[PDB]
């Protein structure tokens, strides 16, 4: 059974702890590992947050221009760390069910596609798009 090693990294505050608990346990209120269905492949998500993990989740929240500018510190740590350009990443804008968005969908695809991957917005808290980012990150890695 193929396992795949999951970084979730971004600003303190993002949700990157209530994306991975919405992920495993399916509601909203240390690593993590869940059995799950891809594409018809049974795998195994290991969920840290570098050091060193195959695909990174780069959290933003939608309500929070400082953690989007953040995002950059965190995308060349990575890259230096694992010594590459192209290293599986999606950037995800959090908190998508607020309505005090100060950063634009169109500004995160801009920045995403600068970087050469996807975008996607999600909400611990609804729910909506969270497995899409996960699981779109596993098939990111599966092309590298
Ligand atoms: N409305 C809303 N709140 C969220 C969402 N995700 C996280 N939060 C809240 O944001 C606060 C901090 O989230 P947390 O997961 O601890 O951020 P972390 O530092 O990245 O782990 C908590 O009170 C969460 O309930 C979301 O999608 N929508
Ligand atoms: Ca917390």
């Amino acid at each position: 059974m193929t396992e795949y090693k999951l970084v979730v990294v971004g600003a303190g505050g993002v949700g990157k702890n209530a994306l991975t608990i919405q992920l495993i346990q399916n509601h909203f209120v240390d690593s993590y590992r869940k059995q799950v269905v891809i594409d018809g492949e049974t795998c195994l998500l290991d969920i840290l947050d570098m050091r060193t993990g195959e695909g990174f989740l780069c959290v933003f929240a939608i309500n929070n221009t400082k953690s989007f500018e953040d995002i950059h510190q965190y995308r060349e740590q990575i890259k230096r760390v694992k010594d590459s350009d192209d290293v599986p990443m999606v950037l995800v804008g959090n908190k998508c069910d607020l309505a005090a968005r100060t950063v634009e969908s169109r500004q995160a695809q801009d920045l995403a596609r600068s970087y050469g991957i996807p975008y996607i917005e999600t909400s611990a808290k609804t729910r909506q798009g969270v497995e899409d980012a996960f699981y779109t990150l596993v098939r990111e890695i599966r092309q590298h």
